[PDB]
RNA sequence: CCAAUGGGGCGAAGCUACCAUCUGUGGGAUUAUGACUGAACGCCUCUAAGUCAGAAUCCCGCCCAGGCGGAACGAUAGCGC
């Protein structure tokens, strides 16, 4: 049925000072800015109390399938504010049987080469998005960090390599090759 | 010269043979599929809202023809403003 109310609120923390503009939010603090346009989701935002301490999100006369587009808005928001204050600290492994992966990064976090891939000679040249930054990290021999504020464009970015180092016309039950998302965490903790 | 091209050789030009030679292309959205974030369902989840990769398929290009479709320009005789 049409349930006549449903809300939920998001306490923010007091490094953070959000605001919004119609239905699109931005969030900004220590690290930058992120904008999230809503305008697909048709909800109330309501920027509420002194110092903007809390943002409410309603739905007003929506059965099943809107009142599961209100906890998403919520996910959104903390994963913006989790950007904003701390970031995306993606730790992945390269795993292999044989072959040594190797792995570099070209123009400081833009561009990764991958070579030496189940003894293949072609090379793979895969371009993250703008704001998320690869590098190789110390005290590990395997390894590959991303670093960013937005988690779509971090995750994606680990997306697109975990795909590119795939095995093709074989049994990857025996073959467990590639590079993995290992860690999902943080760049500074709290 | 005649023998309905008399016959037999070689043979210009022209046509011709994968029987000689030359050439045959680039993108977009995406299917299946694998995924990201994330609820419904305190967790999980490729999907519900949103997002990524994606192909002899599809469409466009390159190419072939040019619309009872247009075009800018030139010259306009007893002829135009
Ligand atoms: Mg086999
Ligand atoms: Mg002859
Ligand atoms: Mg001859
Ligand atoms: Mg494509
Ligand atoms: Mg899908
Ligand atoms: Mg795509």
């Amino acid at each position: 049925m049409k349930t006549i109310l449903s809300n939920q609120t998001v306490d923010i923390p007091e490094n953070v000072d959000i605001s919004l503009k119609g239905r699109t939010v931005i969030v900004k603090g220590p690290r930058g800015t992120l904008r999230r346009d809503f305008n697909h989701i048709n909800v109330e935002l309501s920027l509420l109390g002194k110092k903007k301490k809390r943002l409410r999100v309603d739905k007003w006369w929506g059965n099943r399938k809107e009142l599961a587009t209100v906890r998403t808005i919520c996910s959104h928001v903390q994963n913006m504010i989790k950007g904003v204050t701390l970031g995306f600290r993606y730790k992945m492994r390269s795993v292999y049987a044989h072959f040594p992966i190797n792995v570099v990064i070209q123009e400081n976090g833009s561009l990764v080469e991958i070579r030496n891939f189940l003894g293949e000679k072609y090379i793979r040249r895969v371009r993250m998005r703008p704001g998320v930054a690869c590098s190789v990290s110390q005290a590990q021999k395997d390894e590959l960090v991303l670093e960013g504020n937005d988690i779509e464009l971090v995750s994606n970015s680990a997306a697109l390599i975990q795909q590119a180092t795939t095995v093709k016309n074989k049994d990857i039950r025996k073959f467990l090759d590639g590079i993995y998302v290992s860690e999902k965490g943080t760049v500074q903790q709290a």
